[PDB]
């Protein structure tokens, strides 16, 4: 069972691109281990948690109610929207679209909520003035990562994004109340079955945020630990290649049972 950090470079070695990887202490911060911890990666929709970040500040500086409802038209509608697709009638709360965004990928969702905070540039805004210079979003789904390659657009680190989330699920940045939502609509992911929860064993507690473009990346964040409480940050991103989702997704895996056989 190959060690974490060999497993990381082997993944890299067989897929092409490159592979990002960084583990945090999430009770110090610490860096445990890192490959390519301060290089550019495609966000992908791993941003959406920051996105719902941005939205429970706002819920927490008086300027935003989960429970208000947002209805919104057919044409509001782009690609991977399995929700927001379903409630042209009734429309959704923000809170609702938190977690489509979050749990589904949705990716109407996550544009509704851009609008809500005045758009990409917005979220930028929001992470510099947390002290994230490096994150940024200059895009809207699902263009996000699919209009001609890095160009810083788009793009985080795997430690800026750990930091970062660290942040945003620790900090006393969001209320006791914002940061337990934020890490229990992660904890409800339901689209990212096939990658570090495939490794993960009984009674393990997992929070995460998955992302992909159709061709080339990958990636996924969390906080995960033992005993039905997160202990470490795990991000990781690959990009730059020509391998297939179904290789993309065997190699997080992979990834995660080192990570878990190691821990
Ligand atoms: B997102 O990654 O920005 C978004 C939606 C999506 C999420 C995930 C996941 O694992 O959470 C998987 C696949 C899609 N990506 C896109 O909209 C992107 N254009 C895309 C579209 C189709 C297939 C793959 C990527
Ligand atoms: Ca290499």
């Amino acid at each position: 069972h190959p060690e974490t950090l060999v497993k990381v470079k082997d993944a890299e070695d067989q897929l092409g691109g490159r592979v990002g990887y960084i583990e945090l202490d999430l009770a110090s911060g610490k860096i445990l281990e890192s490959f390519r911890p301060e290089e550019r990666f495609p966000m992908m929709s791993t941003f959406k948690v920051l996105l719902c970040g941005a939205v429970l500040s706002r819920v927490d500086a008086g300027q935003e109610q989960l429970g208000r409802r947002i209805h919104y038209s057919q044409n509001d509608l782009v690609e991977y929207s399995p929700v927001t697709e379903k409630h042209l009638t009734d429309g959704m709360t923000v809170g609702e679209l938190c977690s489509a965004a979050i749990t589904m990928s949705d990716n109407t969702a996550a544009n509704l909520l851009l609008t809500t905070i005045g758009g990409p540039k917005e979220l930028t805004a929001f992470l510099h003035n947390m002290g994230d210079h490096v994150t940024r979003l200059d895009s809207w789904e699902p263009e996000l990562n699919e209009a001609i390659p890095n160009d810083e657009r788009d793009t985080t680190t795997p430690v800026a994004m750990a930091t970062t989330l660290r942040k945003l699920l620790t900090g006393e940045l969001l209320t006791a109340a914002s940061r337990q939502q934020l890490i229990d609509w992660m904890e409800a992911d339901k689209v990212a079955g096939p990658l570090l929860r495939s490794a993960l064993p009984a009674g393990w507690f997992i929070a995460d945020k998955s992302g992909a473009s159709e061709r080339g990346s990958r990636g996924i964040i969390a906080a995960l630990g033992p005993d039905g409480k997160p202990s470490r940050i795990v991000v990781i991103y690959m990009t730059g290649s020509q391998a297939t989702m179904d290789e993309r997704n065997r190699q997080i895996a992979e990834i995660g049972a080192s990570l878990i056989k190691h821990w």
